[PDB]
């Protein structure tokens, strides 16, 4: 099965029980934030909230995927408020889009609005121009094997990268 | 307003009383020659010929517009008769060659036709890598906030960089 | 005349006559392999039984033609078996696949392949994104006189640069 949620998965990673982040609050799933901090029982009551059953602090693949289902479509939301990712957004295909929200959830929308030249190339449907010139990024040298991908999806608009 | 009068006003500024320019000769409005020199009778004669009024030598606003826009139809008149120019000026809107006419205007015709890779990208309406292509050029790095401006306009075909 | 054996005879040479390779066999015409190695009665009997009449080992301009319009088949043939150059080939017009063909000849086909971006834009019709990005290559370094003729063949799908 391939979609959003599987992506991320790859990319990111998933946690089916409650764990810290790098500096630093209560997370669980595909980095969904809780509360923020520094009690356990917080987060284990907003959890239970949050899914409408009985955990302290363990959910299923199911479950995770919900609560990350929610996450896209607020960033979604977010992205669709933005003027300067609004319009690729729009013109993009579902599984073009999903590579621009795998970017906002690696490093925010201010981040992702910084790569204005190859946002508009993929806006004027030039992919593999837009290919070559998200490889020439920080976030390229950075994360590679996590932008190899994304840009690939970006080239296609197709899951081949994550088959 | 916004028109090719005004973005040269803004590129280039106005003057509109006689003065001397880089080596070396009589000058008024947006950069428009009188005589080569050095008497400025001769110019100030050239001058009231020009306008069809009396002057010596101060002219309006309106009198520079009139200068200026004899400027850009001998500028056009050139362009269309040089065959590296004539295809790329042809496939563009208004707008978009009034960015060509400025760059004209800052460089001369050799100078431009040597822009060869972007100007061939902008005739493929490839506007997003003709805008990345030309900020990577010794004219952009001695005159950035000029060139941005030029680049905008060549990337919308709108006047959003002038208003 | 202008075709594919006039644009190898110019990038590679005509040899009308049999001679040796850089390590090292027996060719004739343009790079035509006849046998390997080291006796030159094997070589002219190839000769002979592939043009069918009597040389040794020289043959005519129209006969040269013969050998290497075969070779273009078997490079043709060789292009659509190749999964990563079939799509791009499939995709150009005559002109640019010789263009194609010149650089498997030149390189072989994993050296060509190896061009992905710029196989990728052509596929896209981003004919001038495409000549910008062949020219800022090793093999662009290395013979940039074939590179030019080649990348106007890419640009322009025109034997102008060969003319
Ligand atoms: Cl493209
Ligand atoms: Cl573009
Ligand atoms: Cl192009
Ligand atoms: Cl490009
Ligand atoms: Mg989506
Ligand atoms: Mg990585
Ligand atoms: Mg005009
Ligand atoms: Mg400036
Ligand atoms: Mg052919
Ligand atoms: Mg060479
Ligand atoms: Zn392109
Ligand atoms: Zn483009
Ligand atoms: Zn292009
Ligand atoms: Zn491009």
């Amino acid at each position: 099965p391939m979609n959003i949620f599987e992506m991320l998965r790859i990319d990111e990673g998933l946690r089916l029980k409650i764990y810290k982040d790098t500096e630093g609050y209560y997370t669980i799933g595909i980095g969904h934030l809780l509360t923020k901090s520094p009690s356990l029982n917080a987060a284990k009551s907003e959890l239970d909230k949050a899914i409408g059953r009985n955990t302290n602090g363990v959910i299923t693949k199911d479950e995770a995927e919900k609560l990350f289902n929610q996450d896209v479509d607020a960033a979604v939301r977010g992205i669709l408020r933005n003027a300067k990712l609004k319009p690729v957004y729009d013109s993009l295909d579902a599984v073009r889009r999903a590579a621009l929200i795998n970017m906002v959830f690696q490093m925010g929308e201010t981040g992702v609005a910084g790569f204005t030249n190859s946002l508009r190339m993929l806006q004027q449907k030039c992919w593999d121009c837009a290919a070559v010139n998200l490889a020439k990024s920080r976030w390229y040298n950075q994360t590679p094997n996590r932008a190899k991908r994304v840009i690939t999806t970006f080239r296609t608009g197709t899951w081949d990268a994550y088959k």
